[PDB]
Parts: structure tokens; sequence; C-alpha cells
């Protein structure tokens, strides 16, 4: 797992503009992963489920680095902004909350960087719990490896800031939970979409 | 458009059994689309939008075709097989009995081979009433240039079937509507599952 | 099937204000389906099926077509006019949207003409995946047929354009969708109708 | 208004059944209509709006009294039974009941020939408080010479019965309430069809 | 039956107001019905019976009557006016508008009596089809005599209309609709009633 | 407040069957209420809306008293019996319960007499939280009326238990919250009656 | 049972504020039924039970009284005001008019002390109704005393009013609606909270 | 922050059986968090907003560890068992294996001491996340140390295992997403609870 190789898979690459914006990052997610150090090598169906579980945390937080210097908004993969304001006229006001507070003014305040964004994505990648993997032990020793190789940068770059490591461990859950979140009002919004519903609100 | 380059990519490539199955095959669909004479000249973005509206009628047809030879059942990607009983059981008996009759039969009955399937395929990924297409005149050019090179196939190799071409065609309107039930199911039970009212069915 | 028995039978022939005119449509429906060549031969049965099955396709391309001339808007089969800021203002503005871009405009572009429109009815009449029609294969026939009269018609009458007739055929999936689009939409207006829901509303 | 050609306009003319029976039913219902002495009259638009009215209390009769010889049971237009059992069994057991109690049974034991039928529908038919009439007081009037003739029959064939009239005229709200939570149920099975939710049912 | 004891029983007696109306009505209903003819003598349990099933078909034809002489509005039985602005303000517009064209406004033009009015009312109450009664027949057989009465009425006091009886029970099925209707917005109200839906709304 | 006067009054007078029962009880309330001491004096307006308001509250401690010599079960007051079996059978086991275990069985142990049964009636009766009451002090004054006389009584009759009056008070906050819930079964079962759904429970 | 040993148990200690006021007082809760005399020695487990039945109208008691001094109002445990027109205006205006017309209002005017409030507390915390007590007879026992200490002190601080014990015990059931409702229009506001839907709303 | 500290605080201390159980451990929550070392020293408003946010993570990871010796099955603070095989049939299948999966096994497989459970706990507890708190940093402080110690704790006992620390950190974002699901589920039984509608499940 050199951490190296992974910074490059990372360099390698309102709802509708949103939505437009995600899928722009999906077009082009499996050859990001296809770059993780020994992601291939996964059975072919174990790629695909890692993958399918992945997805969302995994574009969430790259879109929340990205937005760093963003005044109170995000920064979409389209180069579009959507604002705190937009975000609550449209109805996903508190979930946008949650992404400025925990995920970019955090990122912002560490000073985040890519190989460590890289990192924490590969670490996602490799997910254990993802339901059918073949050989989850496989993957289990997979993301033991990348955090090593991310404990190691961090302690080389950062050697003032002994408990950054596990700092960015901490950011892990609240990715799982907005992305929940962030699951369940695509749900919504994907149910009343081009309904008289949707022109109500 | 010449109608090898296509038959090339077609070559190049219950419930929970059957929605992996669908992922494995989104998996690769991206890589081909690539293959299509000249989607990849289409702006990246004008590249997402058309995938993200012909992803479920692409893959309907994909595995309908890959179904004629199966005793009233599907041949999902994954290599297992879902048979009518399976089906109704599962709760989705009417649209599976229109996959079969519709869609699968007929393609057994006309013999469609794999260079008229991928066409229809490219023709629906080709699709010039996708939503936010920056050119779509462009996008309409390089559909009827597909069922040209199409209807001029059909000419060649089945000159005594003169109404092939139209026949093939006329198989579209009944991928669109089964395509948008099929959608309608997998909110349903993307909404229901994991949940105790999963249980219940 | 002589494609003039057909132009012959055309010939023969808000949302408070559009279901209206719906209905005087289907006041006379059956008395259009009579005129087509061997529509009344097939038995009794099997006709009201097809014309259950095909009613609102049917009227959908009848007044797309009639509107051909509209300022943005739809020419309703009562004289009465709704635009497109009527549609959205009662909250059916993307599938109004849809009719205008995908089947008003488009039958306006290519100076879509009667005899032509005709025909596509009568295709879509000729539904063979009617359920529960008893002689199928007898209804795949006349379609068949149709279309058949239609391509001669269409190397005719317009000998420069040699793609039209595809071109006319690839219209018939967009009359898929808005349709299933607005059965979705009637049923919704029909249960929140005359009920303190859609004063609300 | 004679009362014979209303007779004469007579003798012109378990879910999936039922609904395929009234299809059958409504494919000839405007020939019926155009049968009643002074119908054909009315402004064209005044027709739909009668018919719009009036359709499923129409049939509703006529199937009702067509039944009047069956075991428990209900006689469709198209030759099927339809039995008490079957109906519970398929979840619209009170309605049916409310069938052959409020109207089958009590149509039996006057022994309500059609002629007497045909008026009641008539005089249903000629329904002023039909949403949108132009001329209301002029269906008023078509309706009281309906009834005249009515009485004077009833006077006529059944002297010793002079209630009968009266008694006749008395079924009339039941037809309207059932009539009524007909739609209803026919909103739901249309609401709950072909989705895995009728499965379960 | 005489007539007169019937009248005597009439003369012995938005949403908010409305439905407190209704109550001071039901307060004293009992008190009505004991004063019809033969009321009392149906067994205790027939009366219950008869009354649960046309409590708001009656009140609706006492109020529709009682409002013949207010400018497009209502009078409750509490003194109050609710005139056709508030209804459709409170969410009632539809049924309200039935209430006055259908039954208020026509028991004004008609200049129909307490006398008709008390036996509309009477006969109403003696049902039939009221579910659970004991003895039916012998419902039957009053409600025929009410009617029988209350054609001889009609005969002496307006001998110039012979109508005017039919024309008085084909009224009927108007308060059975409107009826019908009325409970179901009851619902919905008792439904969404000192709920924060409520105060929305 | 006399407490005899009282007495007087009350010796004055599964689902389908249980709302016949309640049916049988409403249809002489208000001849029960008329005989207590004072209410015949309060404005009509403040007897119908303190009458709105205890209804079922009443009803419930009607049928509770009359069910304490039932095993297990309750006594309607049509005679019939609905035991702990049938009630969980139809759906209305848990509130059932709280009527037997909080209601039934705690009056049977206290030997709770008429006299003390009707008073809590009385005082339910006296609901100053009564809403649009006119003069609420004045129906405050007639409870407390009540409750002053019951107090006297139960110190006369039961000297040797002190705390007996207390102790029936303390029963009225059961028969508050028992109340509400049956009220919310009776929409529920007012709601899917007669529908298909009810034939699926 | 002193009564004494209450009062200093209460001494020990906009729907957004609201439920942190609620969160506040639950946090030492379990503190104040510690300092009811005999609490600590019932069961553990039927401590929890007796907690979980009685939190909320217990809170719903505290909050009430200390509110005394509030125009049209309530004082929260974490010292904001919320007015009338705020509960309105959120949507919560009929509960909130219920608490402080049946119990704010009414525990000003008898100018209620903290030692009866302190024991109608205590009362509602020995609840033998609370589902799935060991031992019920036991806490049947423990609110008798505490009634009994409350009579006798309404009879020593307060002998010119021989009514007040009575008079206190009737507002429990004001206590039972009003915290039904509460916990039902929590659910609500738990269930839209943080979504599109409370954006709207 | 000593790690002993933490240890002693937890030393310290179907779905009817679930709720109860967790019911037990909400009854003395408080009480564990006063004794984690810094917690008391939060301002209270502070306290109370980081048990509402923690509450279930916490008490899913404490039941999760004390069922690590039970075969497929969960312990319930209550003494009683829960099998993988009545959750399914509870309803609650889906969510019970990722506890099982997710949390039992793999703390079973770590072999995770109490010290190591704690330390998670009085992480999660302090959750700088929490909405609303006064001061953030300050939280996040006291969890930075938490975890330092945690991470020395790991070093010293256990020093063949060197990811350990972080292993364990990743086992927080599986209890957050749980957590959410166990919310969820509970909403939806709180909601169906003690209703006919949980009769039927
Ligand atoms: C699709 C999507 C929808 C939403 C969100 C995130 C995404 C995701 C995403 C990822 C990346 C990019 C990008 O790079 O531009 C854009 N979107 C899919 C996770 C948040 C959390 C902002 C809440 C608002 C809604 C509308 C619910
Ligand atoms: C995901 C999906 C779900 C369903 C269907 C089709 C797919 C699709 C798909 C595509 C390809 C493959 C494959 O190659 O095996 C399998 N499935 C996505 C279109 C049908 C229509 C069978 C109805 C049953 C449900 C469960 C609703
Ligand atoms: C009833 C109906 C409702 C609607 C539509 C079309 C019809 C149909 C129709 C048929 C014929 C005519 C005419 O001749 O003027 C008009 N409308 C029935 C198909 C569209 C697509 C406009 C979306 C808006 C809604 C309100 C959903
Ligand atoms: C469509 C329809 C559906 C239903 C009914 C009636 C009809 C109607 C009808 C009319 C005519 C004929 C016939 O001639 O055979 C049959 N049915 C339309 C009125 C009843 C009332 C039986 C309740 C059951 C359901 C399933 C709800
Ligand atoms: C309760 C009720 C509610 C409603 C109506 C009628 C009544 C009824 C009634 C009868 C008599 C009186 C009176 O004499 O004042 C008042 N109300 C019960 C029938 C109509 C139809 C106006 C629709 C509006 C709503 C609010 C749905
Ligand atoms: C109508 C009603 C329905 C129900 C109940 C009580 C009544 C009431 C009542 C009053 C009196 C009598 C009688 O005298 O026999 C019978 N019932 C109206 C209060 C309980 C609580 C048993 C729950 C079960 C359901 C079906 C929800
Ligand atoms: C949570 C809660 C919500 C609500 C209420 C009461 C509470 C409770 C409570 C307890 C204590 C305190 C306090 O000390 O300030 C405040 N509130 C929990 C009972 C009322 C009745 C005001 C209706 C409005 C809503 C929003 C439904
Ligand atoms: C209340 C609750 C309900 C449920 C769960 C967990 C809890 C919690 C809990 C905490 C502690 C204990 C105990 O110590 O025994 C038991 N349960 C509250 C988190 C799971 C996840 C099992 C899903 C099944 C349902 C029924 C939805
Ligand atoms: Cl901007
Ligand atoms: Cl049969
Ligand atoms: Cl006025
Ligand atoms: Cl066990
Ligand atoms: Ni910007
Ligand atoms: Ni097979
Ligand atoms: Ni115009
Ligand atoms: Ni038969
Ligand atoms: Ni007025
Ligand atoms: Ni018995
Ligand atoms: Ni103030
Ligand atoms: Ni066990």
């Amino acid at each position: 797992m050199p951490v190296d190789r992974i910074l490059e898979a990372e360099l390698a690459v309102p709802v509708t503009n949103i939505c437009q914006a995600a899928d722009k990052q999906l077009f082009t997610l499996v050859e990001w992963a296809k770059r993780i150090p020994h992601f291939s090598s996964l059975p072919l169906d174990d790629q695909v489920i890692l993958l399918r579980a992945g997805w969302n945390e995994l574009l969430i937080a790259s879109f929340s680095h990205r937005s760093i210097d963003v005044r109170d908004g995000i920064l979409l993969a389209t180069g579009l902004h959507v604002h705190r304001n937009s975000a609550h006229s449209a109805g996903v006001g508190a979930i946008f909350d949650r992404v400025l507070t925990e995920l970019v003014s955090k990122m912002r305040d560490m000073r985040m960087d890519k190989t460590e964004l890289g990192c924490l994505r590969a670490i996602i990648l490799f997910n254990p719990d993802a339901k059918g993997l073949s050989n989850p032990s496989e993957v289990e020793v997979l993301r033991e490896k990348v955090y090593a190789s991310l404990e190691t940068y961090c302690k080389q770059k950062y050697p003032e800031q002994q408990g950054r490591f596990a700092k960015l461990l901490l950011r892990l859950p609240a990715l799982r939970s907005i992305g929940l979140k962030c699951l369940e009002h695509l749900f919504f919004f994907k149910l009343i979409g081009d309904t008289p519903i949707d022109t109500f609100l």
C-alpha cells in the first residue's frame, strides 16, 4: 500500500445540479478504484460489492475536501457552487449543515491533504462489512495496510501532531451517518421528482 | 457507423440476485459505451447524461437477449437463472412476464443476432430526448447513423425478410415501458428492503 | 392496408379542460378505430382490448400533432389552448414539456403529415403486446402491414429523405413513456380531486 | 319519449374478469345512448358530459338486471359468472353484497322488465346534476318526459300495482351509492394493480 | 301515514361551526323520529339501525331546505350562515356547491314545502336497505305508505303539477351521494383535527 | 345534588357487535343526561357540548361496570358477550385488556355500586374542560356538587373505607386514556370498513 | 409518606427549545423519583417501568405549575418562554391551549402550592396501571398513602376549602389526555424533523 | 483521562423485551457518564446534549460486548437472550445480523476487553458533532485525550498488535450506521405498537 500510488489515483480524477455532479463522479469511479494498489486483484464480484457499498461515502468525501475553500458552500465536481442558502431553500438544509460542520470545516481546520483524503477513501473502499464479499478477511487485510501506511505518513509529515492519525479516522463515522442520510433524501427526491408533488415544493 | 465496431463492443463484455446481476453489468457499462463509434467524442457531460437515461433499457436488452435459450426464465449476467416461478413468488411476476413475452420470446422467434442487438442498444444510447444534452441534434445525428447501418445490415443478411428492420425498431417501445416499470419496482424494494416490512413478504 | 383509407379515418374526426378534451375524443374513438382497414374483423373482445391498451397514446399523438402551430402550447380537441405556463402552474409542467419537446416540436420540424400520423396511430392500435388478445399473431400481422404501407408512402412522397420511415417509428417509444406518465398524473388528480386536498393545491 | 324506442335501445345491445366485462359494455355505450329519443339532439359537449357522469350507474343497472336468474352471483356482459364467494375472496365482498341485496334480488322480486330497466337507465342518463351541462333545464325536461312515459307504462301493464312507479324510482339512490363505492374500489385496484402489492393480496 | 302527523314532527324541531350545528341537530333527532307515525312500533334495534343509516342524509335534507332563502349559502341549525366563499376557503368547496346546486336551489325553485320535506325525510328514515334490520319487509311497507300519502298530498295541493311527486323522489339520489361525500370529508377533518396538520391547512 | 336522583337515572336505562351495542346506548344517552339534577337547566348549546365530549367515556364506564360478573369479557348493552379471545382475534386486544385490567376488574374488587358509578358518570358529564361551553364555571360548580354528595355517600355507606372516595376518582384518568384509545381504534375500523382492506384482516 | 419529604424532592430540582427543555428535565428525573419516600424500595424493574409510563405527565405537571406567572405562555425548565403565539405558529396551537386552559390557568386560580404539586406527581408516579409491574398491589398501596397524606395536608392548610382535595385529583385526567396528545405531536415532529418536509413547514 | 477510571465506570454498571432492556440501561446512563473523568465539568446543557446524541450507540456498544459469549444471539441487560431466529421472526432480522456480524463477532475475534470498550464509549460520548454544544472545541479536546490514553493502553497490553488501536476506532462507523438504523426501527414499532396494525404483524 504505497501511499504515493493512492495520491496518484486521486489526482487521476440545486438538487438537480448536485445529482448531475454525483453522476459525473460515478462515470469514472471504477477508474479511481482500479488505481488503488490491490483492488484489481480482488474477485470481480468482490469489486462491484465494495463499490456498491461505498460509492456515496466516497463521493461525499471527495466533494467535501474539494470544498475547503468555499464560503459556506460546496464545490460540485461540475464546477458550480451550492451555498448554505440554496440548500436550505431546496429542503436539504439540515444535512447540508452536517456536511459543512462535520466534514468541510473540520477537513479545513486540520488542513487535510490529498494523500490523507485518498487514504480515508481507500479505507472506506476496503470495507469488510460489505455484504456478500467472497473473502472478507482479504478485504480486512487490505484496509489495515492502508491505515498502516497512512499512520506512517502522518508520523512523517506531521511529527508535531501525534494524534492526527486517530483524528483522521474519527471522521469516518461522520461520513457513515451523513452518507445514510444522503441516500434517504435521494430516495425522497427520486420519489417526488417530476410529479405535480415536486412542483408543489 | 460501422456495425462491426458495435458487435465488437457487445462481445467485449431472486431480487437480491437480480440486483447484484445488474450491478455487475453497470461496473463495465461505461467501457461498453466507450466502444461505440463516436460516443467518446461527445462532451463528457453529454456522455454521463446519455448513460443515466439509458442504463436500464440497455441492461434490460442485454439480459433479455442473453436469455433466448432459457426455459421460461432469465439468464443473469451472473450465470444464475431466475424462472417464471421464483419471479412470481418474489412479487415481480407481472413485469417478469412482460420480459419473457415482449422481449425474450420475441427476440427468440426472430433469431435476433448480436449485431442487431448491439445496434438497438447503440440506438437507445444515442437518445436525443435525454434531458440536459448540450448538443441534441448531434446525438440525433449519431442515432440515425446507427439505424442507417442497421437497416443496411438487415437488408444484406436477411434479404428475404424486408420488414425485419422495422420489426426490430418496434421492440424499442416495449423496452421503454418495461424499463419504467423496472425502475418503479426497484424503488419499492429499495424502499422496504432491510426493514421489518421486507420480512413481511 | 391502403394508407389512404387510414388518412380518411383521421379526417373523419387547465387540468379540468384537458380531461374534458380527452373525453370528447374518447366519445368517438371507437368510430375512428372502426375505420381502420381490418380492425372490425378482429374478434370483438380483441377490439376492446386493443383500444383499452392504446387509448391514451393514441389521443396523445392526436393532440400533439394538432398542436404543431401553437406557440409553446397544446391545442385541445375542444378548441381551447393550454400554454406551457398554465401547465407548470397546474403542476403538470415536467410532462407537459416532454409533450412539446419530444412530440409536438419534433412532429413540427419533420413536417409530419396526417397520413403519417394516422399510420403511427394505426400501428399503436395494432399492438400485439396487448394483454389477453385471442389471436396475437393476427394483430402482429396487421401492424406490419401498416408500417409496410407507411414505409412505401414515405419512399414515394419523401424520396430525398430515406431515413424518415425509421425516424417516424422512433417517436413511438416517446409516446409510450409519455403515455405511462400521463396515466400516473391522471390517477393523482383523480385521487385528490374535489377533496379539500385539491383546494390546498 | 315513447317507452318503446327505449326498450329497443336496450335490446340493441374475478376483478380482472369484471373490469373486462365493464370494458366490453363501454365499447358500445355511446351506441346505446344515441338510441334514446332526444339524446342525439343535445349539444355534443352535453352528451359526453352526461355519459361521463352516468357510465357506471348505467352499467351497474344493466348487469344487475341481467343477473336476476343467477344463484347468488352476477352475470357479466362477458357470459361468465362471479359468485358471492369469489367476490369475497377477491376483497370486494361488502359491495358485492349490496349489489345482490339492493339491486339484483330486489329487481328480481318485482319482476322488473326491460322496458322499466331501460327507463331507469334513460333517467340516470338525463341527469341535470351533471357538472358543466350547457342547458341543464333542457336535460331536466328530457328526464321528466322519460319518467312520465314510465309512470304511464307502469299504470298500463301493472294496474293492480299502483305504487310500482315510485318503487322503481326508489332504486335510484341505491344505484347512486353503489356506483360511488364501485369507483372507489376501482381506484384502489387500479392503484395496486400489477405491483408487488397486488401479489400480496 | 297521515302526512299531517309528519309535518307536525318537522315543526316540533366554518367546519367547526357546521359540525356543532350537526351536533345540535343530533341532540333531538331521536325525538323527531319518535314522532313519525309507526316508527316507535318497530323493534328498538331496528330503530337504532334506521337512525344510524339515515342520520346525515336526514340532516342534510333539513339544513338544505332551511337554507332556501340564503344568498349563496347555508343556514345552520345554529342560526349562523356559511357562504360559498368560506366553504371554498375551508376546503369543502366542491361538495358545498353540490349542496346549493343539487339540493338548496332545486328545493327553492320547486317551492318545496315542509310537508313534502318531512315526507322525503320520513322516506329516507324507513330505509329497507338498512343493514341488520330484523324485519325489512316491515320497513319497506312503512315507506311505501309514506310515499303513498305523499303522492296523494302532491295531487291535492298541486294538481297543475302532475310530475311533482316523481320530481320530489328524484332528489333522493342526490341526497344519497352528497351524504356519502359528507361522511368522507368528516373523516378527513376528524383525522387531521387538532394536529399540527390542521394548523397547516 | 341528591345522589339518589342519579342512581335513578342509571336504573332508568366482535367489532360489529360492539359498535351496534354502543349505538343502542347512544340512542337513549340524552334521556339519561336529562335525568341528572341540573343538566337540563344548562344552555342547550352547553348540553350538546358536554355530551359530545363525554359520550364514549360515559359509555365505557357503563359497559365496564355492567361486565363485573363476566369471565374475562365484556357484557354489551345488547346482551351478547365478547371475550378476551375474540377481542385479540379482532385486533383490539391491547385496549380490551386495559378495559378488563384497569376498569372492570378494579370496579369488581371494590364492589363499586351503581350509585357510585352514576356519580362518576355525572362527574365526567359535567366537564368544565369541554371546549366551547358558554358558562364553564357553572359546569365546574355542578361537578363539585356531584363529588360532594359522592364523598358524603361514600362516608355513610362505607365508613370503614375512608380512602374509597379518592380511590373512585382515581379511575377517571384510566377512563380518559382508554376513551382516547377507543376513538382511535374506531377511526381505523371506520376507515378500512367495507373495503377490500377489511377483508384482509 | 410524609408530604414534607415530597416537597423537598420537588425543591431538589419553539419546538426545538421545548424538547431541549424536556431533555434537561429527564436528565435528573430519576434523581427526583429516588427522593420519593418508598420509590427506591420497589424492585429496580418496577422503578424503570413506573418512570417510563409517567415521565411526560410528570414533566407536563412540572412545567405547567412553573408557568403560573407567565402571560399566556409556558416557562421552560431552560429559563426561556414560549407564548401562545409562537406555539400556534409552530403548529402546536391546539394542545398548547389545553395546557394553559386546563393546567396552567387552573393551577393558578387554585393557587396550587408545591407540596400539592409534588403529591400529584408522586401519585402519577405510583401508577398501578403501569404495564409489567411485578407487584401492582404494592404500587397501589404507595399511591393511596400519598393521597392520604395529601388529603390531610389539604384539610390542615385549607380548612375553608373542603373540596380542594377532590378538585386537585380531578386535574389528573386532564394531565392524562394532554400527555397522550403530547407524545403524538412528539412522534410527528420526530418523524418529519431534519427532512425537507420540516423545511416545507 | 486515566483509562483506569473509565474501566471503573463500566464495571460500576423479543422487541418488548429488548426495549425494556434498553430502558433498564437508560435508568443509570447518567450515572455512568458522571463517572467519566471530566464529563461532570462540562456545562450541564452540554452534558444533556452529549447524552441525547450518544445514548443508543452507547447502549448498542454495551449490549454488543456483553454478548460475546452468546450463541448467535444477544444478551440483554435484563439477563434474557434474543437469538437470531426470534429477531428474524420479529421483523428485525437484517439489523440484528449487522449487530452480530459487525459488532458482536468482531468484538469477539479481537477479544476486545472492557477497558477498550469503555474508551470507545467514552469517545462516542465526547462527540464534538453533537448539535448545540456550548464549547465544542472543549469536547473535542476531551475525546482526543481518551483515544490518547486508549492508544497508549493498546500499546502496553498488546505490543505484538500494533494496528489494534486503529482497528478499534474502525468499529465506530459501524456503531454509527447500526445506531441510525436502530432508531428507525424504533420509530416504526412505536408507531404501530398497541394498534390493530401490530396484531397483524
Ligand atoms: C447525489 C447527492 C445528493 C445530495 C448530497 C450528496 C450527493 C452525493 C454527491 C457526491 C459528489 C458530488 C460532487 O462531486 O459534485 C455531488 N453529490 C452523492 C453523494 C448531499 C449530502 C449534499 C445532501 C444534498 C443531496 C441533494 C441529498
Ligand atoms: C436491477 C433490475 C431489477 C429487476 C429487473 C431488472 C433489473 C435490471 C437488470 C439488468 C441486467 C441484469 C443481468 O445482466 O443479469 C439483471 N437485471 C437493471 C435492469 C426486472 C425487469 C427483471 C424486474 C425484477 C427486478 C428485481 C425489479
Ligand atoms: C386526460 C389527459 C391529462 C393530461 C395529459 C393528457 C391527457 C390526454 C388527452 C387526450 C386528448 C386531448 C385533446 O384532444 O385535447 C387532451 N388530453 C388523455 C391523453 C397531458 C399529457 C397533457 C399531461 C397533463 C395531464 C393533465 C396529466
Ligand atoms: C368495473 C367494475 C368493477 C367492480 C364492480 C362493478 C364494475 C362495473 C361493471 C359494469 C358492467 C359489468 C358487466 O356487464 O359484466 C361489470 N362491472 C363498472 C360498474 C362491482 C360493483 C361489482 C364491485 C367490484 C368491482 C371489481 C370494484
Ligand atoms: C357535519 C356536517 C359537515 C359538513 C356538511 C354537512 C354536515 C351535516 C350537517 C347537517 C345539518 C346541519 C345544520 O342543521 O346546521 C349541519 N351539518 C351532518 C350532515 C356539508 C355537506 C355541508 C359539507 C361540509 C362539511 C363540513 C363536510
Ligand atoms: C363503539 C365502541 C368500540 C370499541 C370499544 C368501545 C366502544 C364503546 C361502547 C360503549 C357501550 C357499549 C355497550 O354498552 O355494549 C359498547 N361499546 C363506545 C365506547 C372498546 C373500548 C371495547 C374497544 C373495541 C372497540 C371496537 C374499538
Ligand atoms: C417534549 C415536549 C413537546 C411538546 C410539549 C411538551 C413536552 C414536554 C416538556 C417537559 C418539560 C418541559 C420544561 O421543563 O420546560 C417542556 N416540555 C415533555 C413533556 C407540549 C405539551 C408543550 C406541546 C408542544 C410539544 C412540542 C408537542
Ligand atoms: C431499543 C432497541 C431496539 C432495537 C435494537 C436495539 C435497541 C437498543 C438497546 C440497547 C441496550 C439493550 C440491552 O442492554 O439489552 C437492548 N437494546 C437501544 C439500542 C436492535 C439494534 C437490536 C434492533 C432491534 C430493535 C427492536 C429495533
Ligand atoms: Cl456562488
Ligand atoms: Cl359459476
Ligand atoms: Cl353572512
Ligand atoms: Cl435462549
Ligand atoms: Ni459561490
Ligand atoms: Ni434454469
Ligand atoms: Ni394560444
Ligand atoms: Ni355460475
Ligand atoms: Ni349571511
Ligand atoms: Ni360469556
Ligand atoms: Ni415571556
Ligand atoms: Ni439463549
